[PDB]
Parts: C-alpha cells; sequence; structure tokens
C-alpha cells in the first residue's frame, strides 16, 4: 500500500556537521507515509511529513503498547522499550491514555521550571568547575581538552543527579552503571550497579524522611497519592529512568552544540536572545534523537492514503522533517537568525520532552560559562573534519571534540 524504500530507517555511516543520512530524501521522495525495513525485522513505517506526523502523536491509535511490537523483536530490537509488565505503569515511554496522564501529574510539579531557575547558579558552578578541570588538564599535558568525553555527558548527568538527590563524585562511572540500569529496566538480557544502587536508594530514603520541597520529594508524594502506596524500589526505577533520559540526549545534543559556538558562529557580542536564537536553530539542525520511539497501531489505520495493519510499526522521521525544505529555507544550512518555526526535536502531542525546560537552562548557562571564563576556546581541529554517527536507537553524538579552552 505505500510506496516501499527497502533500507533500515537507522542507517547511519559517518558523516560530516553539515549533512544528514541519505535515507531522510529517499523516504520523503518516495512519500509522506513510506514502508521500510524494521532493524529487528519485518516492515515499519516512516512518517516524513510534519502537519500528519503531529497528527499521528496526537492519535490515541497509535500507542507505545511494547506488547504490539513483533514476537521476534523481543531480546533483539534493543530500541524497544519493553519494562517487566508490573514496572510499565511507573515508565512514562511504556504508557498511554488514564496511565500516562498519571505519570504527567508526578512528573509535573516536580519539573516545574521555576524550581529548576532557582538552580541556574549551581548549574553553573557545575559547569565551570568541568571546564576548569579539562583545561588545567590540556595545560599539563599539551594534548586538547576532549569535551565529549569529559563535559558533554558528565555536566547533563551532574545536574540532573544533583537536582534528584543522588551525590554522584565520580559522573564516568555513574553514566556507565545507569546505563547498565535503563538497559536491564528497559527489557535487556543478563556489570557491577551496587555503588550507584546505593545512592539512588539513600536519595529514595531521604524524599521519604524530609518535607523539604525537592523534585525527588515532589515525585515521591505525588506517586504516593496517585497510588496510594510507592515501594522504595519503584521510586528507583523512576528515578534511574529520569538520570538517563536527562544526561543522554542532552549530553549528546552539547556536544553538537558546543561544536557550533566553538566554530565561531555566536556573534561574539551575543546578548540573551541572541544566545537562546542560536541553541533553537542548533535544536532543530542536530536532533540527537531521529525518530520518535516505536508506536504501534491499535486497529487498522488508514492515514495519509496508506492502509497501515493493526500492529503496524510507526515512526516519525524528526531529523528529516527538521530539514525538510518545504518547512525550512536552505534546511541544511545553520542560519541562527532564521525566523522561528516549529521542529519535533523534543516530539509532539502527549509524550512532548518534559525536560525541555531544563535542557534549554542547560544549554544557555553552559554557552554564559563558557563566553565569559574561556571567550577564546577553540576547536583543535577544523570543523570540517568533525565527524558523528548513531547505531541502532542511539542518540547522534560526535565522535570527539578537541578543544584548546585558553
Ligand atoms: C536536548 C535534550 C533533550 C532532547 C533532544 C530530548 C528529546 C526527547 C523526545 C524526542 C522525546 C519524546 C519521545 C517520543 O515521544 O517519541 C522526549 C521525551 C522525554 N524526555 Fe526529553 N529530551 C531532551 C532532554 C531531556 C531532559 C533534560 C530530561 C530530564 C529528565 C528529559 C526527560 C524526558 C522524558 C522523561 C520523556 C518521556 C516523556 C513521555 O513519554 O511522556 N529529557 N525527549
Ligand atoms: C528520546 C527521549 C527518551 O526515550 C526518554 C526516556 C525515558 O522517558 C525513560 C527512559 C529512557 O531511557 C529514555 C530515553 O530512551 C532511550 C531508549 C530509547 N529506546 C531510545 O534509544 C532513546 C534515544 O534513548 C530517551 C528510561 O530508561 C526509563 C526507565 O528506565 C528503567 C525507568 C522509568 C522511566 C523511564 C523513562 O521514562
Amino acid at each position: 500500500e505505500a510506496p516501499r524504500v527497502a533500507v533500515d530507517p537507522f542507517a547511519c555511516p559517518m558523516m560530516t556537521m553539515q549533512r544528514k543520512p541519505e535515507v531522510h530524501d529517499a523516504f520523503r521522495e518516495a512519500g509522506p507515509v513510506v514502508e521500510v525495513n524494521a532493524p529487528a525485522g519485518g516492515p515499519a513505517w516512516v512518517i516524513t511529513d510534519d502537519a500528519l506526523a503531529r497528527e499521528v502523536l496526537a492519535d490515541p491509535r497509535f500507542v507505545k503498547d511494547p506488547d504490539l511490537a513483533p514476537a521476534a523483536w523481543r531480546g533483539v530490537d534493543d530500541g524497544l522499550d519493553i519494562p517487566v509488565p508490573e514496572l510499565r505503569p511507573f515508565t512514562l515511554i511504556a504508557v498511554d491514555g488514564e496511565a500516562h496522564r498519571r505519570l504527567r501529574r508526578i512528573h509535573a510539579p516536580a519539573f516545574n521550571p521555576r524550581r529548576l531557575a532557582e538552580r541556574t547558579d549551581r548549574i553553573a558552578a557545575i559547569a565551570g568547575r568541568l571546564l576548569t578541570e579539562l583545561a588545567d588538564a590540556s595545560g599539563r599535558s599539551g594534548k586538547p581538552a576532549e569535551l565529549i568525553g569529559g563535559f558533554a555527558y558528565h555536566f547533563p548527568l551532574l545536574v540532573i543527579c544533583e537536582l534528584l538527590g543522588v551525590p554522584v563524585t565520580d559522573p564516568a562511572m555513574a553514566r556507565e552503571a545507569v546505563s547498565v540500569l535503563k538497559a536491564l529496566g528497559l527489557g535487556g538480557p543478563q556489570p557491577d550497579t551496587s555503588a550507584l544502587e546505593s545512592l539512588l536508594l539513600e536519595a529514595v530514603h531521604s524524599a521519604r524522611r524530609n518535607d523539604t520541597p525537592t523534585m525527588t520529594r515532589v515525585l515521591y508524594e505525588r506517586a504516593q497519592a496517585e497510588f496510594g502506596s510507592v515501594s522504595d524500589d519503584q521510586l528507583v526505577y523512576m528515578i534511574t529512568g529520569l538520570i538517563f533520559a536527562g544526561h543522554d540526549t542532552t549530553g549528546s545534543f552539547l556536544g553538537f552544540l558546543l561544536a557550533e559556538v566553538l566554530a565561531g558562529r555566536l556573534a561574539a557580542d551575543a546578548d540573551e536572545d541572541a544566545v537562546s536564537r542560536f541553541v533553537e536553530e542548533a535544536l532543530r539542525y542536530h536532533p540527537p534523537v531521529p525518530y520518535t520511539l516505536w508506536r504501534f497501531a491499535a486497529t487498522e489505520v488508514t492515514i495519509g492514503g496508506v492502509r497501515l495493519p493493526r500492529g503496524a510499526p510507526v515512526l516519525v522521521d524528526i531529523e528529516g522533517t527538521n530539514t525538510d525544505g518545504r518547512h525550512h529555507d536552505a534546511p541544511h544550512a545553520f542560519h541562527p537568525d532564521r525566523p522561528s518555526w516549529r521542529r519535533l526535536t523534543f516530539g509532539d502531542g502527549p509524550h512532548y520532552c518534559i525536560g525541555e525546560q531544563l535542557a534549554q537552562l542547560e544549554s544557555r548557562t553552559m554557552i554564559g560559562v563558557l563566553r565569559s571564563r574561556f571567550p577564546e576556546a577553540r576547536l583543535a581541529v577544523p570543523y570540517d573534519e568533525l565527524r558523528w554517527c548513531r547505531k541502532g536507537a542511539q542518540t547522534a553524538r560526535l565522535t570527539e571534540l578537541p578543544v584548546w579552552l585558553r
């Protein structure tokens, strides 16, 4: 029924900064709704048109329910987010309908942007200490600071950990361990995570004992109210998820944002408005997540002219719609003064990113620190020699970002 392009939608060779994988253009040329080959077997359908994508992502017939995914995917697709049944109610990405609204209710007050903003000075301090350490190591060594491994994931990880009351001192070890717990929680096979698990449980114990209106306290109070009774293990599971959600995507994006700033594309006298417009363009141009998470048709659906069967796995093309010439003049150029137009980098519909305000705050705070404390920071290699890639369902990321910070 649909036009068919017989390729894996996740195919990604090593890319330059300015280019996006060829599959996006081949899908868009085929039609608004394109059959493709799902990586773990059978068909999948990609949505290549912005307006249609917005309709799909708000249509209750397309659901996250991982039980609708083909049998062949279980244990293999790894892009499939499939908690054990009893943990799906605690997993924002695994539910829709009333169960999803409940979790949105629990998370909303915890991400109150007024409360995040009170943390700006701490966020700056975090970034500034990480950068001073990196500059000092480069002074001693004679080697450029490598900001992907030394900054991009560490900075957002330390922010979200501190917001949740989880006192991490080694972000590299924490990043590895929360990755393991994420994979286990979302249904992967099967390594030592006990140190991190101790800190997560300590943050939950502390949330229950103390009335201080922090993030984890508010999650606790609101989950207790909605579920009647919530266990320490359930809260640990929920905060594990927000640690991973809060750092991986953000850290992938920040590597790209850093590259564009350090390439000298931000005006030297840029005011706050110009900075936030620069961040906005970077979110259009370098989305870390190329497709929405899997949705499945709950019934037979005809959409954009095409008949999709019950069970049909559907992807919205974020990277391709963000760089569609039908809505963006010179879609593959980086133009921060471009008129502001919508993008799909944070999703749409009920499952829209709950972290967007935080990710923005972190972005603009990082640039402030850089501009004020490392005004001469530059790339240690040309912008045209930077490369990025992604395998499978992982976020897009630079291979490295070598910088002379001062
Ligand atoms: C630039 C950084 C980030 C980007 C690009 C990003 C992108 C996205 C996208 C595309 C989705 C929706 C997925 C879908 O519905 O298919 C989403 C959801 C989500 N994000 Fe973000 N995100 C970012 C930062 C953050 C941060 C800082 C947090 C904090 C914990 C967060 C937590 C979440 C959560 C929990 C969801 C699930 C919402 C739902 O299913 O209801 N994210 N993100
Ligand atoms: C793009 C936004 C995002 O999907 C949000 C998100 C998320 O909301 C949750 C968790 C996440 O891991 C993620 C992220 O998802 C991963 C896995 C996906 N297959 C895909 O590879 C994507 C790029 O990364 C990011 C959790 O891992 C999780 C959890 O893990 C055990 C426990 C409770 C809730 C969540 C929970 O809500």
